[PDB]
């Protein structure tokens, strides 16, 4: 059996942190563990939204109780979107703490920071917060999942290409973490204009390392969850393809492209065909894409670098 | 789309409240919404536990936020295991407001006040709970699944026999639902002493137009230990399984409770595997028996009654 301590957030309708986690971990048979870092009644991709945090306090008194029954022995940690620079620094001593517990642990985080849109990027989280990351979070990961720009937050320096990108995952290894992988990349494609790339980075002994490139096609919307979601599965195909990043990412990506399919089609036919789908109508199809979370068809081959 | 609104309980290590009724519902291909009542570190019946819970302001905003964007329509609400009758007051007041959006609402309500220990039986909610369950939340309830012990305190009328359980299942119909299940009772057994009873009621309308009641009978062989979470899974299945059998409820229960017995084998062989087996061990293998969420080998046939 496969523990998981994941915590994130839980949103009561939609797919974000947690309730894009569970579910596919789940079904992969995991023994995922949600601690809920907030409730929200929905992402805030929507119009409004209401709901109640978890203060770095309650996060501990959570851990208390797992260390009294002795369940404190995880396997893998996750962690995603966070606002709270206290509740960050609490995550970082259970983490410590679990893997003094089991050293073997694996830390999965994803360093959510902030996003470019048009080529500009902009942090949705406050600044003092990088700082934590880069000199608390970071070291203490295992494996990292960020976007180009949380990538050059954490380096501090920008990725124009391909090769800058390698160089920038090269440094974020030695802060740290044996397996880097930018999820989403504003890089040029041979493909077409209509994609984005992701990168990815694993060192490992025998030492050996391994770079792997992907060029996902873009569709026409904005996904929420699909982060949170890639850091999962990252997560679980590496699990069961340990000392091969290739086959592991080839997996996760197939797995969001059928994901996001099953969405934007469902999405495009109950918004009016013409209309650009309501964050709404957008939320990933989770249960209903069981099936291909169990065993993605292979349908993005990696290109070795 | 089948929405199904589920509140109750969360814990980080374990599998009971939403927990238990999530996992397998979204294997089922339900979209159930979750929001979490509690937030502890593993349920009370472990040596320790710590964790948070919401109250009734809470969950309204909670509320308010689904409200104001809009997606407030659901198909089913799940409630269970209530800890204060302010909560329980707003739960009410919610599913009134869901079925005023949505007639077609089906408020499947697991009515948890206790249950019997020794010979006798204790109540482990407020006891002025009672008193709100029978005049608000029963009334509104379409699908109820109390144990006898509940079904007696919701009938104020003691079950010794079969036929008394039949009386007061008729007693429940007339309060509200149209569907009442005795999830587990002492009973007699003609297949021994080691064999507790569920017992079924359902009463609808036939094309014609008549109204008709079903009523079934199932002697379950009982097991050396005590589970957590099961009563919660019963009625999570049980919604599922009316569903997809809303005439039948020989068919819907037998169902049910063979995933129950699934689910239970499972669970005690790594229990003594690893042992008396403790709570820790006596966790429902809840991602193990995905198998047999999907499609349970019918294994205990119920008689009709
Ligand atoms: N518009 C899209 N078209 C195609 N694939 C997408 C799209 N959006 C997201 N994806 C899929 O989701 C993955 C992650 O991208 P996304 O931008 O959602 O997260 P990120 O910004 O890289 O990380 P995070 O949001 O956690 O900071 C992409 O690698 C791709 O597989
Ligand atoms: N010890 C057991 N042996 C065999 N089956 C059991 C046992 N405990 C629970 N079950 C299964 O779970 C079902 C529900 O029983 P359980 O006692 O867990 O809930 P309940 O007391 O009937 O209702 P509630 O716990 O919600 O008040 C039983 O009908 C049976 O299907
Ligand atoms: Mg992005
Ligand atoms: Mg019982
Ligand atoms: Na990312
Ligand atoms: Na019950």
């Amino acid at each position: 059996e496969c523990r998981v301590l994941s915590i994130q957030s839980h949103v009561i309708r939609g797919y974000v942190g947690n309730r894009a986690a569970t579910f596919p971990l789940q079904v992969l048979g995991f023994e995922i563990d949600a601690v809920n870092s907030v409730q929200f009644s929905n992402h805030t991709g929507y119009a409004h939204w209401k709901g109640q945090v978890l203060n770095s306090d309650e996060l501990q008194e959570l851990y208390e109780g797992l260390r009294l029954n002795n369940m404190n022995k995880y396997d893998y940690v996750l962690t995603g979107y966070t606002r709270d620079k206290s509740f960050l620094a609490m995550v970082v001593d259970i983490v410590q703490e679990l893997k003094q517990q089991n050293p073997r642990l694996v830390y999965v985080c994803d360093p959510v920071l902030g996003d470019k849109w048009d080529g500009e990027g902009s942090m949705y989280v406050p600044e003092d917060l990088l700082p934590v990351y880069k000199e608390k979070v970071v070291p203490l990961a295992d494996i990292i999942t960020p976007n180009q720009f949380e990538a050059e937050l954490l380096s501090g320096r920008k990725i124009h290409s391909q090769e800058e990108a390698l160089r920038v995952m090269d440094m974020l290894h030695s802060m740290g973490p044996d397996t880097v992988v930018i999820t989403s990349s504003d890089l040029p494609s041979p493909q077409g204009s209509n994609y984005l790339i992701v990168l990815g980075s694993q060192r490992r002994r025998n030492v050996v390392m391994e770079r792997i490139r992907m060029d996902i096609r873009k569709v026409d919307a904005v996904f929420v969850g699909t982060g949170n979601l890639f850091a999962a599965m990252l997560l679980a195909w590496t699990h069961k393809h340990p000392n091969n990043l290739k086959v592991a990412c080839e997996k996760t990506v197939s797995t969001l492209h059928h994901v996001l399919q099953r969405t934007i089609q469902c999405a495009k036919a109950q918004a009016g065909e013409g209309v650009r789908p309501s964050p709404m109508q957008l939320e990933l199809r989770m249960v209903q894409s069981k099936r291909d979370i169990e065993d993605p068809e292979i349908v993005v081959q990696a290109t070795v670098l």
